[PDB]
């Protein structure tokens, strides 16, 4: 069994992931997992984890289409895809790009609303000291993976994990990535298992690595359009002026802008355009001032 | 389990760290941490620690202000702000601009006023030898930041921490760097957990790094209205002269100067003024003089 | 594991510093150090190491006098200083100039009659190959100096220690210079603990660096007083002729000359003077002549 | 490696066999590694009184480096009689300063550090930096050391901000340990070069005296070739060394000793021919010279 | 029941050693011994089992003299010695150096000459897997050692068994290390008992027990003059021609050479001059040809 | 006992091992064992289990004479060398050299033509998870050694073992490396037993282990006329066309090959000259086609 995971709150939170995976689809309560599984049990996303929807991404709607018909419908309804046997899920999914442009939120949505069941695994997990220990944590987390058929592994920063391989990586690290290898595309075919890698640093990823992504998703800086869709997002269920508000000048003027950026720009205005009603509340501890496009205009540069 | 938290030192200080802790914040009994959580617990900076206050800070009140209105009663006092999704704390806070200037003057503040709990960690503490130790250390970090609720991660020279990759970066540094990327903004979303940086090379710091701190702060070099408050600071609860002294030439004539530049004029000033008193008790302090601040200024 | 001390003689060495603190400072006896602060403890020298004293340095008066005042009696004597909040030691010391003007030797005195516990880190030893101890052993030599609390951490030629920080600096020092700014002047206050280097290129430190030492003494080229100086303290208990030695035209014909130029001229005249004698020791008083042979 | 290793005990076996008192002297692996670059007299065949040319400069670097270093009885009523910190050997190339770095290490009998950059530089971090520190070390603990590092120019050249990271705490650390508040015994490290303008002066200072082997006068090539050419056969008749001294004009000891080497050559290649099938004399020397 | 020594054969090695211990102490039939005791038995070095005599031992006749007046004479002879309390013998003796330079030498002189019973133990026969064995076996070989009163206790290669304590050692190791501590140099004083140990790290014993072996005797890299001795001891009882041989030539070239490299060296010298002798004798010339230099030259770097 | 001698198989191996020695040696029979050495005697290597020959090496020629007149007449025959005490065989032996050039044929050639029980035991069967087991299994393989008193110690990879000691290693492991070093050249001498040792990197091998191995043998790659000699005996009981064939040729352009190279090519000339024939025989020309040069050739690089 592997020393790490024997906590006492790691064993709860591993129930707890166990119980909601059970809940979300019966059929899993007649797999029994191993001690190393039971450890990768933890790392599990459940929908309920995730408050992003794909509805909340804005400006990645054909991005999203794509994703959806040559990922999601081919890994989670297989048996319309069953007639070719070309119409299946990609071993791989890579999302890569500027950072801030919506990947983590893609990935968000993924776990929430693909029903597969989601790992999203991150490497202080995968690690350990103690020797073969990481190896057989990462055939443990492709073995539950395996056993909750319709899965989905995610990796953030993958670029990391699957860096170039190169003589002066450590011996535990380098036969990990090698394992990681072998059991992503090997003898031994996963079934509906695919592993979703969220970087900004595309070339910095083993091509053998990048190979076992073989599809690869692009998001790239918003344009005009698409700044007006992230930024609608954004304000949404936030009251606006009806007439002073105009968020095509915003959406025109924020050149190079991305999606954080977007996003920390409406919680300034939010902010600036509140202030009065924080002053009201602090005194006390009326209504939030609708947003105007002048609030944004004072922290955008024209 | 960890490393370097075995020492009975070390287990000392988590310990009188944690009851610090939980004398501030008595809702923090019921927490249990792991380990490396308490490993993480020595890195706790409590407000008893830290003897500078936002009132010791001049030169800088609009900024001061624009921190606390745009972090620290957003971080601090949800209820407020529970009206607009929008109106939440920032995820990241920068505080870049040439040295002296008060950067950590500000981390001291906020880690003395806020209320929030503080963690001023250092990469000493985060990078470890052993293989995974240091990913498991940056884990740690978060959890404990999510366990006590409002959290601020404070690292001092974040530009090094957060440096450019590279592909001839260490794997060790590489791993540890895209776990902190992950924990700070990933699948699970921290709770109020804000990580705050000063740092002097603001283009040192990854872009992807630069975009998990949002909220940025200049603390640039003082003007001269600048100068002069953080001057009157300085000179605040030390006897200066009713009619022979006068700050605003001392404000005009330091054309340039950092907040540490003027620190170390008043501290040469008061030392060349009370060498004689210093004489006297080697074996009353004189009133300062604008001439002896023209003194020690080269102009 | 520091990885630095383990061997008998590391370890012998830190022991023999530790005791000869103790006896210095009695109170330590009750200071309890990790492993790392151990081996940081192999890096202080005592004053009994050191034998050049403050009346060995000459040409520097004044520097010594202002050095005196505003280094060693606020840091050595807070009870006189604590009337006043602007009247602390500084937190760094910088003596930059031309090379062989008497910075080295300044912290030699420092070490000796200041009455501080000095450490004298060189960064071979910071310096290590194994991931993070660099950053561990920078903490340890700062919590070190915070318990044996009147400290001072001397860094001989620090212009290459607190180079300018640049992208093509490799990671690990990179992060040393971090932790090392974030000690120096960090959210926790260091106690009586200041850092003083000597230098030739101080526009080569780091300009954050430069910041932690506010107060800097410029050491440069001795004027015809302070050369004069120099050759009287170098000339001790050294045969003069009354009548034949001029040492002021000596010190007015030394254009531009350093101290360890004064040196080497003073060895030079001290051999070519006593050929003779140390000739019949095998098998003449100092005057202008012989000085005034070597120079041109 | 094993031939490191092997290295390292044999001049670890020579210098006990010359210091006796050396046997309960510990080494640290570095210290050994530069252990592994230490010459000893036996190897060189260079002697002082091979160094032709150069007597005033004999005699004086005897004076002031041999017997202050190897007696300090003799010289220990001043403090000022004491050996110098560093010797700088600066002059025209070819002039032999590296013979006298070898004459030096011969006669003068002292634990010879002959090392050079590329024994100091290390790939790894922290490596170069803790060779320079047991070399230091390694010399404070054979009190009658000196260290020679050849073209001395390349490794104290002028520090500046373009320098690389490593070589440059290399020399700041070098600068340390030449003279700093832990003082050294006897040790003395020396180096031979010919842009003298290319050191930093800080590391100028720490080479106190220096010595200008310059251009050979007509004396001094005459007494080089001289020396050089001894244990040959010369016609008492038909040599006449002063013309060919006289007749070489701005010429190096190295090109002395090519010309030399060369008339030597072609008065001994009718014998050769002859051996597979002579006294030197002024004419092969003239005929040389262009 | 010590589990260890039940065996026939090493009962009757133990009976063997305690008739010759009877035979060379006629006193010490008294004594009666517990199964542990005579478990630790097995490892007594009755001196006509070691055929190395001090004098076998060349280039080190400065660290014999040594060690004979500071250890043997002491231990051996405490009616000369006991006149002061501070004349006595130390608690513990040990020998480093690199290897090759004649510490198991001087171990075995020390078993043949020194007229102390000698106890050399291994690991194998201290360490064992039952629980409380291990601790019991070093009790046992400490009061063995008490009874027979003149005793060495050899503990050869120790930095294995003194080993640096760390909180990463396995139980039974930290508990058999302290143990060796407390009977070494605890409450109950030992009789004229010492802990002789041999060496090539001497960094990795730990200082609690450097502390417990206060005579160092360092065996170095052999001079030029001991490297004659050694090799006139080695050439001993050899024949070697006296107009021909060499010996402070190959003295001089055999530079760093350890003992046992110039035992290797006169053993191949020996065999390549011997050939022809052995080449005649297969057959079935005459007298061995006297060792000449040459066959050393051919055999030397040089 | 250990684990290892309580398998029912493993004890069919150990009595057929005991029982060919027993046939090879008859003196054997009144020889017992402890159950450890029983265990040992799993890795015991009959001569008949060797199909190697010493004329089946090639190009080695000087190289196994020096090796038979310096280990293993030595060895073998002490009654012919007993005139000298210089004459005997070395305590180790190091066969080290660039991988593919024999020295595994070597050591086979050692185990079925010297005549010496010949003990190959792997680090696997000397490794133990038990405390204090490996230290018993080495104590006991010494022992059976003596106990057969003409054997060879064979352990291939033999800087694997033997490393370089550093305290990083397990306690276990050094522990086990001290008393390898104790058993090998310590008080207690050993009889006519002899550790030898085949390895790639002969600088891993500790110093003190190194020196317990006084006799090195450097194979080194073939050179032109040691190339011809070992395809010549590659190449042996096959039929090659006399006009057609010139190995002097192929010799040449073999430049780098080792032993093993020369080996693979041999096997793939003889693959192509034989396919056809090969390919009549799974239909069923019909009979075997000789060897030639240009078979050779087009495998090789000219
Ligand atoms: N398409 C989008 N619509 C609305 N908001 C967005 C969008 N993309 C990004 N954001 C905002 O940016 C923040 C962070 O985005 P995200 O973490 O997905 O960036 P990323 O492209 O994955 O970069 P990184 O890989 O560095 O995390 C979110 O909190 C979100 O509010
Ligand atoms: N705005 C200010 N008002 C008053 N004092 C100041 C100010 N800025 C700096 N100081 C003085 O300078 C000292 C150090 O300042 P601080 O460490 O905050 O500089 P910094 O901007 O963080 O630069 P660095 O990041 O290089 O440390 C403080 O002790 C303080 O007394
Ligand atoms: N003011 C002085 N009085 C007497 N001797 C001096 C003086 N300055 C330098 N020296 C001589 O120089 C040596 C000390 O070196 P010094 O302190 O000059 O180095 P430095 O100025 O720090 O230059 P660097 O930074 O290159 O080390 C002493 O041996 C001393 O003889
Ligand atoms: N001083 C010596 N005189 C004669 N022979 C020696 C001497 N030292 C070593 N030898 C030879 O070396 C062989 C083994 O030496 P020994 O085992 O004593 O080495 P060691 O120093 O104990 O190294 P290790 O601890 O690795 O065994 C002996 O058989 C002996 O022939
Ligand atoms: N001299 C030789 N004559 C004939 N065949 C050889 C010779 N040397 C090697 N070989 C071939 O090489 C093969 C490999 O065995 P070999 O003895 O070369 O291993 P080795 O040299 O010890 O290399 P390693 O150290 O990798 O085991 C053998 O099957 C043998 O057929
Ligand atoms: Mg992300
Ligand atoms: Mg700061
Ligand atoms: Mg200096
Ligand atoms: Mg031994
Ligand atoms: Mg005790
Ligand atoms: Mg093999």
């Amino acid at each position: 069994g592997p020393l790490s995971g024997k906590s006492r709150e790691s064993k709860a939170k591993q129930s707890l992931q166990w119980e909601k995976l059970v809940k979300r689809s019966p059929a899993l309560a007649e797999v029994t997992l191993d001690a190393y599984e039971r450890t990768i049990l933890s790392s599990i996303v459940t929908p309920d984890e995730i408050n992003i929807t794909f509805q909340d991404i804005g400006g990645l709607d054909p991005l999203i289409s794509d994703l959806h018909e040559s990922v999601i419908y081919p890994l989670m309804m297989p048996e319309v895809y069953s007639n070719s046997p070309l119409l299946q899920a990609p071993s791989g999914v890579l999302l890569y790009g500027p950072p801030g442009c919506g990947k983590t939120m893609l990935a968000k949505a993924l776990a929430k609303e693909s029903g597969a069941n989601f790992i999203s695994i991150r490497m202080s997990s995968i690690m350990d000291k103690w020797y073969g220990e990481s190896n057989k944590i990462v055939d443990a987390m492709f073995s539950l993976a395996n056993k909750l058929q319709p899965c989905i592994i995610f990796i953030d920063q993958i670029d990391s994990f699957l860096r170039e391989r190169s003589s002066t990586d450590h011996e535990v690290t380098a036969t990990l990535k090698a394992e990681f290898m072998t059991l992503w595309d090997g003898l031994l075919n996963n079934g509906r298992v695919m592993i979703i890698g969220a970087t900004n640093r595309i070339n910095d990823i083993d091509d053998a690595f990048l190979r076992r992504l073989p599809k690869r998703f692009l998001v790239s800086l918003p344009g005009s359009d698409q700044r007006y869709k992230i930024l609608s997002v954004l304000l949404k269920d936030t009251k606006l002026d009806e007439d002073e508000f105009d968020l095509q000048l915003i959406a025109d003027n924020t050149k190079g802008f991305s999606g954080s950026d977007l996003k920390e720009l409406c919680r300034e205005a939010a902010l600036d355009a509140a202030k009065e009603y924080i002053k009201q509340k602090r005194q006390l501890i009326l209504k939030i001032r609708p947003l105007k496009t002048k609030d944004f205009t004072k922290k955008l540069r024209m």
